[PDB]
């Protein structure tokens, strides 16, 4: 798959499992429009949102949903959300990784981008 | 101030000047309103956003403008910008200091929430 | 393997090629002695480093020599390496990931710790 | 203060509050010799560590003992603490500042240097 989603909680140190995450792509009218979705597996990933096909260049959002994943587990969130806005170029080969380590008033998000 | 923003350069290890931020509201239609706006000055800091009788609750959006960020000095950056997005006095008022640290293809950010 | 370490670059959005990686484990004189090392492959992690007999309970110290992996690239480093330490215990099954992120004046480590 | 060191609690989103911090420096001999310690204050910074004529060249290494800061909390912490080690003044004196973001099983750090 060319996006891939994982997900870690660094206050115990493990993966964020059953989270829930949603991938919109920007319309010509600017607006956000729902592409993919889908909870990260036990290992905090999550696999199989798209295909090559589908996944043409334009401005892409991952929506983390963090606080659910924290109200779960009997902690207090700041964030609503994690977001993650970025440009798909098809300069060559290209997966996507999203990359995010979770604290309940910290996050933090990568982007690895391979061949 | 109730609302600050302070933003660092994590390649250059020095606070990341005239970074620019928007910041909004969600209004009573689910659609994000203007709130303010404003750019990190020499120490990476902005202050002055807004005043505590203008700061009500509500779910806000700090915009942080990364990528202008990164392409004004010859940086082609991954994100378009980071979005930080929560709900604010909603226990009462309480400052808020959103960080954040900045690489090309990489962001972090924290939140401080204090008492007056 | 019990212990997993995986270096990412903040910088260019990739795994950090070819770092240089020593493992040691506090001795009873307080002093540091080697353990494992290995450099990482090109996934940017480091397997094998030692096994389930050999990795005892005990504190152990993680040296990622950052230095030379930005001297390569002809970027201008801070930091004289990357150091982790912490203590393994048997609180059952147990395998250690250490994940850390890289930026040359700044860098994010964390313990992924799954059974 | 030529060096600074600032504590953050991802997990509260407030500075990390009387976190106890150790400055050793190389010595001509490859051990590391004693410079300096002290504790974070109320908004989790250390100021006053050392001088200007005191901080001369030389490899640095900065301990924060964040394991204790955890511990004293109820809190089982995976890291013994964080060590940020790294050359100092070697193109003329610089301040440093040492930002060090605390997670149960996770921290950040940050070097900011500019000059006086």
């Amino acid at each position: 798959c060319p996006l891939m989603v994982k997900v870690l909680d660094a206050v115990r140190g493990s993966p964020a499992i059953n989270v829930a995450v949603h991938v919109f792509r920007k319309a010509a009218d600017d607006t956000w429009e729902p592409f993919a979705s889908g909870k990260t597996s036990e290992s905090g990933e999550l696999h199989g949102l798209t295909t090559e096909e589908e996944f043409v260049e334009g401005i892409y959002k991952v929506e983390i949903d963090t606080k659910s994943y924290w109200k779960a587990l009997g902690i207090s969130p700041f964030h609503e959300h994690a977001e993650v806005v970025f440009t798909a170029n098809d300069s060559g080969p290209r997966r996507y990784t999203i990359a995010a380590l979770l604290s309940p008033h910290s996050y933090s998000t990568t982007a690895v981008v391979t061949n």
